[PDB]
């Protein structure tokens, strides 16, 4: 095809329970096609890597507000993270080195940043690295 | 989340039809998955960047070979992939431009390479380029 679908290439490991449903998939979809009918792509001809960056920043916080991830402070909710991880029914060894890197990633967002929107960015990065150690996932880049 | 999904950030310009629906992208999902049953990914400890990349073209060919996309003798179906592109229903004066290049992409293709897989490969990354500017695509890196 000239123009075929593009989809994650990932082996799950330990960890099968973390694959997105094509229901989570669609979801995720439809809030980041909404953010951009606010948040329009940067114009690659002109665009700076700083205002892409910045930019790709702008959605990801507004896919994470659209969908409840900020209390009436605008702190993230590490406890709803916590307890989606619970609900994905992982391996209870596996929960339970991952239930202790949601904690060290916490700590180590909120000691490291004031700001709100920096310990999210931190938090998921930490995740996504100690998840993929603690499961075996492999990511293709 | 510390699992959110990852969608593409994709703005459509003039070319919305060319928007896989959730059906192609199950479908799309649902053979990379299967190809991976065989075709593992490189275990970064170790791989080299040549393997890595050899890998990722191998994932590409197994999709386009589970979706048909390869004659008996392992030539691309390019007259497949130009009846596709007329079936999107694009506007007209955008699919006169995007069957031009179409024509050219392939003509690119075959001159320079004698490999078929490397045929297709060109021919992808021409149109992509090609369609992308024709239609005022955008697509987030
Ligand atoms: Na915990």
């Amino acid at each position: 095809s000239a123009t075929p679908a593009k989809v994650p290439v990932i082996e799950w490991g330990k960890c099968e329970q973390l694959k997105p449903s094509e229901s989570e998939r669609t979801s995720k979809a439809a809030v980041v096609d909404k953010c951009l009918q606010s948040l329009p792509l940067p114009d690659p001809e002109k665009a700076t890597q700083q205002e892409i960056d910045k930019h790709r920043e702008s959605v990801t916080t507004c896919a994470l507000k659209a969908e409840g991830w900020f209390d009436d402070e605008g702190v993230y909710k590490f406890d709803r993270a916590r307890n989606e991880i619970k609900n994905k029914k992982l391996d209870s060894e596996v929960e339970e080195a991952v239930l202790l890197k949601h904690d060290a990633c916490q700590k180590e967002a909120t000691e490291k940043h004031d700001d709100y929107i920096n310990q999210v960015q931190l938090y998921q990065a930490c995740m996504d690295y100690n998840i993929s150690q603690i499961c075996g996932i492999k990511v293709m880049v």
